[PDB]
């Protein structure tokens, strides 16, 4: 099945992601003021590097192309200096729609020469090639390059590419562990929490779940899921708990789940031993690499659903 | 049932809110950067105290407490000119660290004085009184207080409190109609979808669906459930599209949820043949007040909803009334 073999993809993902960003680099200078546009899938990568932006001394700024297109006074857009369009295919109809309406510089971030990239003053082309109507390695890949772009456009030094490729690769190890707990646990909705660039990684793991496996998923930032949305965490519920760094806090949101009967897989880049049912721990990065291992975990857990509960996640009902 | 009380209390809430306004209209005049902090329902109305901000011309940032606490460099925040803490209970736990580590001005959005207008420089307190720990008409009262209070700095013209609250009337004379809707159809989830102003609007009705009715519930902007999300209404979803404008784009949605087998409630300023399975026309209202009316609406369907669970809304299974943690990790003396 395609879509597996695309989540295994995610090491060679990494190196090519890097050679797409060393082509461009000289090419394209990413300045501090960006808006970013995509739907779906995209739109959370588009939040993630609208928080790099911010991460680094910029001002990012995401919201979804129809939002743009309809209710652009409701968001704090600004005068950005550069609008980044992404669209997987680069076909994307919202997209190009969104850009046709700016006048600013544009950057087409794609997995193909495309509409998008033949329309943008710049673009960055990130050959993971995905079969399945699913994007898994993809998304990855796209926020490695646009990591390198970033981080080489405001004079901060590179990351490593076969690092980062690494800590991939020993997440995928967790294969057989994330086959188990599926085995283990028939959950029937489940949560996924981060907080800052764990975030929009809970989004799209949450996203992956209602393609690939027509599955009840929420996501939320870590804390926030306290006020109001645990209520629908019981001893059905798996709660995926994502956090690079953990403080007493956690611990007690741990127990506060496991007190409502929910099971709590805890994925961290450290060990930490709350109690939790269930742990996969990937390897330490760097701030903005942080969230890059976790993917393909949350993609290999959402896939494993999707399979246990008959379904076919390379071409999901009713999706295009 | 407290919660039923105290939805069906709206438009009193929003003459109370008209009043809290009015208290405090010359105190404080809003600057254009503002930073507003909150957590669960008070969160979905900072995002709309931050959309309407950015419409009146202001810059206008909204993220929930634990962001600010733990992640602040990864959102757009700046150099806010105030920052507004928003707590029905004025004691949760979080706003109160998230303000205590900012120095710039501070105001505080709240039912009652307490810590948290106490560690404000301004309050703006709306005493709309709740037993529910679901947070309903306090809602829609805090915004319309806020509302007036933006208008006021920005010298523009002030809403009619009075046409406000019997837009909110005449939303609540719905609710035979959607005890019908529940009635009719025994749906299994439900997607809230709204652009704009309607978005934190569905945000908020999705999280009543899960606090009163311990429901699947899910929230879109408008038309980017679209791209993926879609994939889990079928036959026994219930799709609840609002929108104050309609138009084509409209309609190939509300097929598009059709061909999947799923029913839509529409709700809008509007009477429109969409095609949707049940029709709610709100009263119209300026665009910054136009979300108001649909507050009760949705309250209304998640609290029958959960009754015909057989849940009770104002106690909920699990859920704290005040969302707190030990405030200091050392008590210093």
């Amino acid at each position: 099945m395609k879509t597996l073999t695309e989540i295994k993809q995610t090491p060679k993902g990494i190196i090519k992601a890097d050679e797409s960003f060393n082509q461009v680099k000289d090419k394209i200078r990413l300045p501090r003021r960006i808006l970013y546009l995509g739907c779906g899938s995209s739109h959370f990568l588009a939040k993630l590097l609208a928080m790099v932006t911010n991460m680094h001394g910029g001002t990012g700024v995401a919201l979804p192309c129809s939002e743009f297109l309809y209710s652009k006074e409701a968001y704090p857009i600004g005068k950005p200096e550069l609008v980044v369009g992404i669209s997987r295919s680069g076909e994307t109809t919202e997209v190009l729609l969104a850009l046709e309406k700016i006048n600013t510089p544009k950057l087409g971030i794609s997995a193909y020469e495309s509409s998008l990239t033949r329309a943008c003053d710049y673009s960055l082309v990130v050959p993971t090639i995905e079969e399945s109507v699913v994007m898994t390695h993809s998304f990855t890949a796209f926020y490695f390059a646009y990591l390198q772009l970033l981080r080489h456009s405001y004079g901060l030094p590179l990351l490593e590419a076969t690092e980062v490729a690494k800590a991939t690769e020993k997440a995928l190890e967790y294969e057989n562990y994330i086959k188990e707990i599926v085995e283990d646990f028939d959950f029937q909705n489940v949560i996924f929490l981060g907080s800052g660039l764990l975030y929009p990684v809970a989004l799209e793991a949450s996203l992956k779940m209602k393609e690939m496996a027509i599955f009840w998923s929420e996501a939320y930032p870590t804390f926030e899921v306290r006020h109001g949305f645990k209520a629908i965490a019981d001893e059905n519920t798996l709660v995926v708990l994502m956090a690079q760094e953990l403080f007493e806090w956690h611990k007690k949101l741990v127990n506060e789940f496991k007190g409502q009967r929910a099971r709590v897989l805890l994925i961290s880049n450290s060990q930490q031993e709350f109690g939790q049912d269930y742990s996969i721990e990937v390897p330490r990065l760097s701030k903005d690499a942080t969230p890059i291992p976790y993917l393909p975990v949350v993609q290999l857990l959402s896939y494993y659903k999707a399979v246990a509960r008959g379904l076919n996640p390379d071409n999901p009902r009713f999706l295009d």
